[PDB]
């Protein structure tokens, strides 16, 4: 499983009919790649780091204070393109992308586990395999990446 | 080298001086985060600013991944971005051990924008204030998220 995790002062997914359909002010927006071989594992992974990481200051403090302590949201998307390969050609290929169908469910139950443990009301989502223009005010910005085929 | 590359219909970097102000702009093009490395030669630079200049991730009418950001006469942000050697295998604090030091990093940085205008256009690529916080808008097209480690 990969996830780009990028700090926010807010972000505004609208799909075609273009239309709002989901909203954040302060928190993450977490683009995440589902892969052919992921376990619940892989997604609790990624579920714990997106609402752990230290990415805010605070007071004299440097990333001191991560996404929950301060109440703060997550707009949580769907990205294959994460797994598009590009080490041979200019043509990215995404062979590592689990299948649309499995990927869905696993996605949504990701969604589900994002709010058991969080707060239901904190965690927003994008329109799966569609579509979707997102403005985003990125604060830093703050980029991190995270590729759980990295730790075992 | 690391570069999270995301495809936008605009971006506007901001800085401070509530005092930020623009200094930076663009329309359709990649907003290109990039994380140097300890051990990055130049090589590892080549490589980057060849994918970033020729992905094919734009859709053609007739084909999609078929368009690069040249064949468009689109337009690069690049973005320097440590935040992506952030290390959070170990704890919830993000550890940047192995980005560049910040001197021979801007030095690097700086020679990466010159080969960029190069390759391309001088009037094509856009940056950011290194080292400096920035505020970013950005318009995500898709949105489409690619991401290279040149260590792969
Ligand atoms: O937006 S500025 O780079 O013309
Ligand atoms: O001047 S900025 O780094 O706050």
């Amino acid at each position: 499983m990969r996830v780009v995790i990028q700090r926010v002062k807010g972000a505004i997914l609208s799909v075609r009919k273009l239309e709002i359909i989901s909203e954040i002010k302060n928190g993450l927006i977490c683009f995440l790649g589902i892969h052919k071989n992921d376990t619940w594992e892989d997604a609790l992974y990624i579920i714990r780091k997106c609402l752990n990481l230290r990415l805010w200051n605070n007071d004299n403090k440097t990333w001191d204070k991560n996404v929950k302590d301060l109440n703060y949201e997550l707009l949580i998307v769907s990205q294959f393109t994460l797994f598009g390969n590009t080490k041979k050609g200019n043509k990215p290929d995404f062979h590592l992308a689990k299948e649309p169908n499995e990927a869905l469910i696993f996605y949504n139950k990701i969604i589900d586990e994002f709010k058991k443990q969080y707060n239901d009301d904190k965690i927003k989502i994008g329109k799966f395999g569609n579509y979707m223009n997102i403005d985003v005010t990125n604060d830093g910005p703050v980029t991190i990446y995270i590729d759980t085929h990295d730790i075992n």
